[PDB]
């Protein structure tokens, strides 16, 4: 009945593009640097933006306006204009003391190559077996090996997410305690292993990745980088880490990965899986969005991939030869899961 | 700081693309066709989708559950699986008795050409005098519509649906069209606005004044004569003029030029009738603010000179263009009708 304000549903595409602009203009760091609970005018923010455009503050106010009404920024309207401060939702856009924030992930997820592929997600409903591989011509990981800007943006997105995930993991999960050697299958640029190793310096880390990812991985002490193809085989390992890998693949390919892991482990070895877990009852909450967001990104980037429930992860482990599963909830849907090879 | 769930801010880009998919798959009409409070499973929705893909329901569920978590649809988990129903926010996606919905507008504003230009709105901050669309595409938006027929059609249908929606609300409140005999719609789109007015007031003779490529796309409406031209060079002589969602496309200088040409085309006592959303002075998380901020951001990307305006700014434009009398008619949730009156003796 309210068609008039239903036209405002166009805000759903405006908001993420306004946010990307504000991130690229470094708005949130400028606000945070001004003081603990600073509220800055657009002109005060523009003072820290490298531009000599006199109309920059008027233009910036149009972007921050939308973010404030959307609760990404606080907006207080005063007589000379609006002033903007951080909110609980935008704190994560400011780097921590090690220089890590969600920004690399947010820029990747809204990058051109991803948003372009989003126009074809209805084809996964309409066309059996069709797959990015439409929109672009190869699979996402091959495309990354070919487009270095995408490789870098994705690798940095996953590295930032890795620091963020393991900072949460280490408050709850102590299973890395007794380990001596850990092979990270698809471990990205090695950030996960570096985080683990810095916490447990006795761990020998081996990062197992595609050549075009390894080529741009920095050298962390205690980490050796090995190139390979996890579908053909995984290096012999006392224990294996599998973080944000299984959710890239359908059941058949996930079982193949896990079976290769099983073959590389000795009796008693463990695969440590780190994923978000799809809740049984979905709703408007952090645990739901934390799984539904990567699930939709998978549908456009590697639709074989999908997020899974605890029951589905146990089913993958048992189908791959693992006898015992153990589930360790971390935070808001993030889980560590242990797949134990029998002793 | 909850960095972990802050990664979920990626949902902001997923949500409009999920909604666009659901629109293109006709999900909302399918649910409505089952009943007012119908709640359908993905398998039942897929039954009305032309596909032979046995995995369609599982795939559709991945899109729907995101819309349900974001309150665009209801998502209820039953023993057999999830079912989905319409909400107050998604009723506007179902066409009315005449086949009119917000869908044409929603498909245009998430169109590839619009979204691609969105990547350069930061350039309006950084560079004096820059073009998000004119940079992204090499010419201004209206010329680009002249060149790409699919964009011409998507935009014209978006504006046409928005016109019916807007005037359905206008006619509940505004009586100023009652005694008019002639109305020239400057930049009137494909003429839907005049058709809505004339059908409620059959004595009004309408003149739709538009660019050639818009006229070529327009149907024949009774009582509406189409005239091609360029409003910046001049406007046809008119007893009264309609200006709906035109001024917000242009900066103050060009808005004044349009209004001055309107003044020159009017006799004494003639009126410009302006229909726009009005930017409120104090903004918040509400319809009236989003109803202005949303087209404002679209204008920032499509023709950055364009901007949404306060009542004080509209009055200033009218006065700078030779209209000394202004009247403001709030319609609903920020939409206003405004009358700029040319003086009589
Ligand atoms: N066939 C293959 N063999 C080894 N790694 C592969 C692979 N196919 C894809 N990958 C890698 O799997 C990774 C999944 S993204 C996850 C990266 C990292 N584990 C993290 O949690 O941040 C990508 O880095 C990709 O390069
Ligand atoms: N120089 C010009 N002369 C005449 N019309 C123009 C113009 N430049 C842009 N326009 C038209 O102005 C319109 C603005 S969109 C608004 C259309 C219509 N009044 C409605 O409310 O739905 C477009 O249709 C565009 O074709």
């Amino acid at each position: 009945v309210n068609y008039l304000s239903g036209l405002g549903l166009s805000r759903l595409i405006c908001l993420p593009m306004a946010l990307r602009a504000a991130i690229e203009l470094n708005v949130f760091e400028i606000i945070f640097q001004a003081g603990p609970e600073a509220q800055l005018s657009p002109a005060e923010i523009v003072a820290k933006i490298p531009t000599k455009n006199p109309n920059a503050a008027i233009a910036l106010d149009r972007i921050l306006r939308m973010l404030g009404a959307s609760s990404i920024l606080s907006v207080t309207t005063m007589k000379d204009g609006r002033v903007y401060g951080l909110t609980e939702e935008s704190r994560c856009l400011v780097a921590d003391k090690n220089g890590v924030s969600v920004v690399p992930m947010l820029l990747f997820t809204s990058d051109k190559a991803v948003v372009e592929s989003f126009y074809n997600i209805k084809d996964v409903v309409l066309e059996e077996g069709v797959i990015f591989d439409r929109t672009h011509g190869m699979d996402f990981f091959a495309y990354a090996g070919k487009e270095q800007s995408v490789n870098k943006s994705f690798n940095q997105a996953m590295g930032a997410g890795s620091t963020i995930a393991f900072d949460e993991v280490f408050k709850v999960y102590k299973g890395f305690h007794d380990l001596k050697e850990l092979v990270d299958v698809g471990g990205g640029i090695g950030t996960s292993l570096s985080n683990i190793i810095s916490k447990y310096p006795h761990i020998k880390g081996i990062n197992f990745e595609l050549p075009h990812v390894i080529a741009d991985a920095p050298n962390y002490p205690g980490v050796e980088h090995i190139a390979g193809n996890m579908f053909e085989g995984v290096p012999n390992a006392q224990n294996i880490l599998l973080k944000w890998v299984l959710h890239d693949w359908d059941d058949e390919r996930s079982i193949k990965i896990l079976q290769n892991c099983w073959k590389a482990l000795p009796e008693g070895g463990t695969v440590i899986v780190v994923e978000f877990v799809l809740p049984q009852i979905l709703g408007n909450n952090a645990e739901s969005f934390n799984a539904l967001t990567p699930d939709l990104l998978m549908m456009t980037l590697n639709p074989g991939g999908k997020e899974r429930t605890t029951t589905e992860f146990d089913g993958l482990a048992k189908a791959a030869g693992f006898a015992e599963t153990k589930f360790f909830p971390i935070s808001q849907g993030l889980h560590v899961m242990e797949f134990h090879k029998a002793t």
